[PDB]
């Protein structure tokens, strides 16, 4: 189905975070990390650190057949992708299309 795995639908409070995490910030309508490589298997959090809200989507094609829209997160709320297979993964904030990055599985 997908090259990914979504944890949870929702948003996590950033306290949820587990400490030894791949953590992609997010400030000033940036995602802090522009481009972070993991294994496969690895999960990466981003944590938005602003009150304007922002999410993780992938057009279509990319984590599957389908296009994937993270939902939003508010201040210190974060999210988990895990990501199943090597590739490379483009993301954009689905209403701040300007704010991409990308995920290295290897
Ligand atoms: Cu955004």
């Amino acid at each position: 189905q997908d090259k990914i795995t979504v944890t949870s639908e929702k948003p996590v409070a950033a306290a949820d975070v587990p400490a030894d995490a791949v953590v992609v910030g997010i400030e000033k309508m940036k995602y802090l990390t522009p481009e972070v490589t993991i294994k496969a298997g690895e999960t990466v959090y981003w944590v938005n650190g602003e009150v304007m809200p922002h999410n993780v989507a992938f057009k279509k094609g990319i984590v599957g057949e389908d296009a994937f829209r993270g939902e939003m997160m508010t201040k210190d709320q974060a999210y988990a992708i895990t990501f199943n297979e090597a590739g490379s993964y483009d993301y954009f904030c689905t209403p701040h299309p300007f704010m991409r990055g990308k995920v290295i599985v290897e």
